[PDB]
């Protein structure tokens, strides 16, 4: 027979390694030539292994590259102008790469070019509670100072608008091994943590979902205006560039000023981590100096897109998208997510050679250019946004499948939960000690859930990943899955040899996943959710675990509003119309529910699964939220602080944030009433989605 | 049986006519008691014929209303301060109605408060290319002055914002004989013409698509958040009221200054037509001073909105609406149109109580307080816009049934012209001549084609009235039909009585239609659409016409663009994308088409009725066209110098527009170019959708 069962004993642990292997040999950094000839290949693969249709969609977007002749660095000059310490030019190539050309040395893409020098100041993950305390607490001015920020906690992008903002003229990222080295582990290429000559490469910017920076809400093609550089979305305007713990040290160990001001600020350097501003009193007299002379270019990028065509409702798309491009040798962040799902379309293929096709069309994308913004999916889902919009039932991310090898980490839309619970109870665990037991078991005991007692923790979607147009902007339903580590307050910081050349094949076959089973169990869970999804008589959807997350999210809303009592009686804000909304939205989710499992008909049900569909859908708001128009979700957004965390009901958090400050209480309160407002109308719009139609 | 044939016969004129002396005994303001027990009415008697459901759905919003206690009024002045002439504080009212309670007194709705004195210049009809005449060729300075304006030609919200742009203090609005007294014709009540103290109400806003001023985007609920006054949409800033003729007269005579610039600024009065400023040499020390006092006020409103659900496809809507608010009586605005709508109600309803049900779901609105900038309608689709996105198929609106006894007049999408041929060709002429002739026949002959001999006219949707809600903002297919007069160059003008106490049964009874026989004719024509819509198998939609027509736009916005060769030369201003997207669009629509004829398969025929349904709603661009975000349509929106008027490829005709005059060349071919790529990309991105889908 061909059924789940079928697809999931089709997919092999062999076949990953083997594609890891084949997909991690050599540098596929976007807009590179070994890039596109991996684009073809996979193309060419797609096809023999059976898909219908097989393209490439081709975008000219703006990327950011070192300067080949005129490499980065930062120094230590003295007051003759003499630079006495050098940051290095490279990373120590891994064992048998020594002599691998085209490893872009280290950098932040996007950074503009300059040589500023000046005073140190030491800005801890340099996040918005950081530059708080620094500036409301301790009284240091970041003005015209070159900040140093360890790596961490929240998305670099936020670390360095955060660095403009408070006045900074240059920043410098580096990666401290308080977050970056496992006590009791061995360095690379001896184990998996991040030498002293590492360095983690990374994107800059502050898109808020825009993709392109020339070319915000059109598909970036042969025709498309393009903004100039002055006006383009996201840019630093500040120099930027990420150094190892070894030049870090050297940096930090002659700062002055003020101390830490709790241990809190303080890594596992063998430095005061004093905050400056500038030097001890001997070396008062020299300064940093930054030279970077990256520069941004339009280069042409290219995402494959397979399609496996429906037999009943070819109308109706699932898509499994992941992305291809890599900083170096992507061993880990993508290519054991690409390598996961070239398997996946290889066991899909061999069933539709025997005869089979899903009950909806699959779509299958190789996207180009995540590490520079997202840049290849948000350009299709732009080119596409109609199709999408309109036949668009969910969007399985698939990147990196492993991050370590503890238990499964899942974030996905309340309408993905049933589905993620009842397929991971039928899968096997591949952790030691539960041998025998259901994925579900082993999750649920590793990752419990915070309120409810037997399930496991499903986190919120928040960015930094291909996701992000179709759920934030469109409104597709989404989920991702993959293997984690234990280490949570290092959930957003990565793993240690995270954007680093250490991270190749190697680590991953010596030191995270040598059977593959982490990578075969992961694809299950991928593979297995995009069957149901595109197989399902009725859509595998449940509205009512909406309707309880909506009632927590309102609560924790409340909650925020509720620190300020005083403020909520003078300007009369009533939390009342979004509790209303919630409580309505519970009882139609309750009696769509019953119509559903009560309902021959296809009519019927295919109106019953668009109502499903539409369901994610009814939550954009066509306006945006305030000064991000691309985040157009009015539950979920990233949060304003953190691209990688999403942030429930965003509009009245952003409206609360930091509210105490603001200098018109009249005017601010008045924008948290009108965010509840759009909240309660929002929830109560997509609970009138699900009533009966007529 | 239960056919088109049997709904169209059910259609009686005399119960029409039955229906239209019940509309229009007493005043049905938008925000009266009247009004409120008017649409209670109407409620009961849609339950009573038949349908499912009827509800009321109530707003709260921005209405303006003169004072009863303080008369708005117009004075000449003289040097001491005494007021030698006023103008009326109200209209005469007709024979029997002299002692009718409640008729608003002539005013301009939304006018701010003020007492402005000063001197006054005359503008014509206060177009676009009247103030460049008087500013640029006659040098005329209107900043501080009052202008006083002739009504006609555009929309008079227009005129308000031209006079406002060109530094007025206030506007005075007036009919001229010349566009409202038709020659030859008796004035009221011996004849359908104005009488010289009759005077035109009706709203100065610019809302571009807001609806109401306080809560754009969002319906005014009871929770609704309300911008404060300073920041509502559309609101004019100077004070405005509008005269008639023997009041016009008295401050025309005594103009002095420059001489009209040639007989198109000359009117039928005997006057100069002097522009002024100010008065002739015996009276240079006379002013004007206008005394406004109206107050703006939120307000509840109901629409009335009635369900008949389909047997087969319940969630696909075809909504059929017009207004029931009128300034007066409403004799011909609305209430010819909602007797049209009552007795279309009454006819399903009767096939309904045999047994009958449409195929789709029809909804039956009547809206409030469209008199104020379309309130009703628009609160609504807000409300409502998740259902209407994904489940309207149409909108067929039903104001006016006559302004006219002379021919058909049809606005629409070009999906429904074949639906209009193919229907008016079964139709019976109510005209004098073509007894037995087909009402396609007669329409032709008396309106034909500028481009198509044998075919009739058929115009673009601009404004004005309930429809845009549904078009412009939410991209569903929108048509119109209502019989009107010969007189070409007063098609934005109105008929004479518009909008003034004068239009009433009577007028309608003795001048328009004694027989009901015309609203009869738009009672099929209106109705058979309805039908047609809501129970084909296939939605009647021709997508190739689509095809035709933005190829003759492209060539419109070529030909626009071409009178610049040299700009054109200098900032390589190609128009290739958007004819390669015209090309392409007609290619797949003729492929589509070919499957559409030649594919027993419900879910096949769903997915094209879908890709039918979603191509208006491809046309939508979520950014919405520069500055106005709630006109989204890319290739039609209302012309930004006549809210009535549609435009084609508006964001490229705003671009091109005086672009000669602009200080920056560089940058307005930057914008051309960039709104030729949106248009490109949209059209391209439309035909894609009809493509096969995988
Ligand atoms: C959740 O769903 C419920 C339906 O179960 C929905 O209830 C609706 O609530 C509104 C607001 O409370 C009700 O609105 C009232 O409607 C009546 C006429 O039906 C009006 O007369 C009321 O206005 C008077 O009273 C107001 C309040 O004191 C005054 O401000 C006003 O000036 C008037 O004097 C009022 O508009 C509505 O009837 C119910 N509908 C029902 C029960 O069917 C509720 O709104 C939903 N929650 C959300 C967030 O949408
Ligand atoms: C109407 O539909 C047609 C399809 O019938 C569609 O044609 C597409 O047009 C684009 C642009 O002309 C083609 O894009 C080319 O794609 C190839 C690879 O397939 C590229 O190598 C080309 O780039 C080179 O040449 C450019 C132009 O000189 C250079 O600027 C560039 O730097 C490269 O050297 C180019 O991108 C595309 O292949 C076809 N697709 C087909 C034929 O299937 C057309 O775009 C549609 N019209 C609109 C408005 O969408
Ligand atoms: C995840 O698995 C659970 C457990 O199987 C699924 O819930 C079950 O769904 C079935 C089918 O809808 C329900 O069966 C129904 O029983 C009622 C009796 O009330 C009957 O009227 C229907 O004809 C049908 O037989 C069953 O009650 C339900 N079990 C529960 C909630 O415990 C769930 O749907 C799965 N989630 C998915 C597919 O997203
Ligand atoms: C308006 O009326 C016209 C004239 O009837 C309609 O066009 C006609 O539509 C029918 C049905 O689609 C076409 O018949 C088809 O003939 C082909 C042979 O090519 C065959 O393959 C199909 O099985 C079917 O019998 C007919 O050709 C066509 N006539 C034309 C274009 O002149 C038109 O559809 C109506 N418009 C609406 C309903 O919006
Ligand atoms: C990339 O950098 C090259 C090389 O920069 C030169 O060598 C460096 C070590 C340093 O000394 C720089 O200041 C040098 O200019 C750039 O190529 C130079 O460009 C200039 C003017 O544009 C030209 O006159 C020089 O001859 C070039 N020098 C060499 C050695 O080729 C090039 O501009 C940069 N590429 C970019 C910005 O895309
Ligand atoms: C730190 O580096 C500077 C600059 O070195 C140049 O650029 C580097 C990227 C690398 O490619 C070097 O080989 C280049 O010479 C050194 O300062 C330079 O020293 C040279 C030779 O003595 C001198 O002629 C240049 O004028 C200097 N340039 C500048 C900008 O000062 C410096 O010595 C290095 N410091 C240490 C401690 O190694
Ligand atoms: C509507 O106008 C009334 C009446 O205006 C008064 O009478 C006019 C003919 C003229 O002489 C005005 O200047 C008068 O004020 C307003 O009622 C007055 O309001 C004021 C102060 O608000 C009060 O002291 C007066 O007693 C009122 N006069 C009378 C005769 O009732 C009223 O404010 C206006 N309504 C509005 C603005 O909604
Ligand atoms: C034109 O009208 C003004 C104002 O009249 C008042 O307001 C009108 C709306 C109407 O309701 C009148 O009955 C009101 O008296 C006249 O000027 C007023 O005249 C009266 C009586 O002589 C005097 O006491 C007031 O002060 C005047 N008010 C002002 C503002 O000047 C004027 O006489 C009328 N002109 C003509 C030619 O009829
Ligand atoms: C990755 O695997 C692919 C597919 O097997 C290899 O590409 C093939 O190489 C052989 C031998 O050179 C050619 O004959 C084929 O035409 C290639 N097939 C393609 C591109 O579809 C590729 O060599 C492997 N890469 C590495 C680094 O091992
Ligand atoms: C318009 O027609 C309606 C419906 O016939 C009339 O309202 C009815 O009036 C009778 C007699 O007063 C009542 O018994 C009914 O309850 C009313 N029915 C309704 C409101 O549904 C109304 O009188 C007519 N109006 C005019 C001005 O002629
Ligand atoms: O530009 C964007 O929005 C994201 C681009 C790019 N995304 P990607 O590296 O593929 O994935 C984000 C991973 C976040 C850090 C992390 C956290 C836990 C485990 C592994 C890695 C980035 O974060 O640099
Ligand atoms: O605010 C709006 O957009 C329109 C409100 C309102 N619409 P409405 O009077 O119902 O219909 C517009 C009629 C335009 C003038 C006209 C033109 C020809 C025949 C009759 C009438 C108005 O134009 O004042
Ligand atoms: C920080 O420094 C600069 C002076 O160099 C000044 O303009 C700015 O206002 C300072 N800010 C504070 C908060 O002291
Ligand atoms: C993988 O699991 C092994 C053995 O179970 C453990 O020793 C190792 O540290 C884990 N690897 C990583 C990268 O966490
Ligand atoms: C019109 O009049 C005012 C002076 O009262 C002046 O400020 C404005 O610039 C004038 N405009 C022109 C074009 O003369
Ligand atoms: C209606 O038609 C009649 C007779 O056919 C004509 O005399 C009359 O002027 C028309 N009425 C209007 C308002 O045009
Ligand atoms: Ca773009
Ligand atoms: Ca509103
Ligand atoms: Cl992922
Ligand atoms: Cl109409
Ligand atoms: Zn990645
Ligand atoms: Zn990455
Ligand atoms: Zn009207
Ligand atoms: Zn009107």
């Amino acid at each position: 027979k061909h059924n789940m069962k079928a697809f999931l004993d089709e997919l092999k642990a062999e076949n990953i390694k083997k594609f890891l292997y084949n997909f991690t040999q050599i540098p596929h950094l976007a807009g590179t030539e070994q890039n596109f000839q991996l684009a073809k290949q996979i193309q060419s693969q797609w096809k023999e292994f059976g898909l219908d249709s097989v393209e490439l969609a081709h975008y000219d977007v703006l990327l950011s590259y070192p300067n080949k002749t005129h490499p980065n660095y930062i120094s230590i000059i003295n007051e003759d102008g003499n630079e006495i310490f050098n940051t290095s030019l490279f990373e120590p190539p891994p064992p048998g790469y020594e002599n691998v050309s085209d490893i872009v040395p280290p950098f932040s893409a996007f950074s503009p070019q300059g040589m500023p020098e000046g005073d140190l100041v030491y800005v801890n993950y340099a996040r918005t509670e950081d530059f708080f305390k620094l500036e409301r607490d301790m009284k240091i001015n970041c003005s015209g100072k070159i900040v140093i920020a360890r790596y961490g906690k929240v998305f670099r992008g936020n670390k360095v608008k955060n660095a403009q903002l408070a006045g900074a003229k240059g920043v410098i990222l580096y990666s401290d091994p308080a977050d970056y080295f496992a006590p009791g582990v061995k360095s690379y290429p001896d184990g998996w943590n991040l030498p002293g000559g590492g360095v983690q490469r990374g994107n800059i910017l502050n898109l808020n979902g825009a993709g392109d920076p020339l070319t915000p809400g059109y598909p970036a093609n042969e025709y498309a205006y393009r903004r100039g550089i002055a006006e383009a979305v996201g840019l630093p305007s500040i120099p930027v560039h990420p150094i190892g713990y070894y030049d870090a040290q050297k940096l930090l160990e002659k700062m002055g000023g003020s101390a830490p001001p709790d241990s809190s600020w303080r890594g596992s350097l063998k430095v005061p981590y004093n905050v400056g501003p500038g030097f001890t009193g001997n070396f008062s007299t020299q300064k940093v100096k930054m030279h970077i002379h990256s520069t941004n270019e339009v280069t042409r990028i290219y995402n494959v897109i397979g399609t496996l065509r429906g037999a009943v409702e070819p109308d109706r798309y699932v898509i499994l998208g992941g992305h291809r491009d890599s900083w170096v040798f992507g061993g880990i962040d993508p290519q054991s997510g690409a390598a996961v799902v070239h398997e996946i379309v290889r066991s899909f293929g061999t069933l539709k050679k025997e005869g089979w096709r899903p009950r909806r069309t699959i779509l299958f994308a190789s996207w180009d250019a995540e590490e520079f913004g997202l840049l290849g999916s948000t350009e299709w889902a732009e080119e596409n946004s109609r199709l999408l919009q309109e036949r668009g039932v969910a969007y399985i991310n698939a990147d990196s499948s492993i991050e370590g090898n503890y238990t499964l980490r899942v974030d996905c839309t309340p309408l993905m939960y049933s589905l993620v619970h009842n397929l991971t109870k039928e899968l096997k665990s591949p952790d030691e000690g539960f041998e025998g037991k259901s994925l579900y078991e082993s999750w649920t005991k590793k990752s419990p859930s915070p309120e409810f007692s037997g399930m496991p923790r499903i986190s919120k979607l928040g960015s930094g990943n291909d996701f992000e147009v179709f759920f934030q902007r469109l409104g597709i339903a989404s989920g991702r899955a993959r293997y984690t580590k234990n280490w949570e307050t290092n959930k957003f910081s990565g793993y240690p040899l995270y954007h680093s050349v250490y991270e190749t094949y190697e680590l991953v076959e010596k030191f995270y996943d040598p059977m593959f089973k982490y990578h075969l169990t992961v694809a299950q869970v991928r593979g297995g959710m995009v069957f149901e999804l595109a197989n399902s008589i009725v859509l595998p959807f449940d509205c009512r675990d909406y309707a309880v997350v909506l009632r927590k999210y309102a609560d924790k809303i409340y909650s925020i509003s509720m620190k300020h009592p005083q403020e909520m009686k003078t300007y009369s804000v009533s939390f009342d119309s979004l509790f209303s909304a919630v409580k309505n939205f519970t009882e139609i989710a309750s009696k769509f529910s019953e119509r559903l499992q009560d309902f021959s008909n296809p009519i019927v049900l295919r109106m019953m699964n668009d109502q499903l569909m539409f369901l994610e859908r009814a939550f954009i708001d066509p306006l945006g939220l305030p000064d991000r128009p691309f985040y157009r979700h009015v539950i979920y957004a990233p949060s304003s602080h953190n691209k990688y965390a999403g942030e429930s009901f965003p509009g009245i958090y952003d409206a609360l944030f930091d509210i105490e400050s603001k200098v018109d209480p009249s005017k601010a309160w008045g924008e948290v009433k009108r965010q509840i407002y759009v909240a309660a109308f929002t929830v109560q719009a997509a609970a009138e989605t699900l009533s009966e139609v007529a």
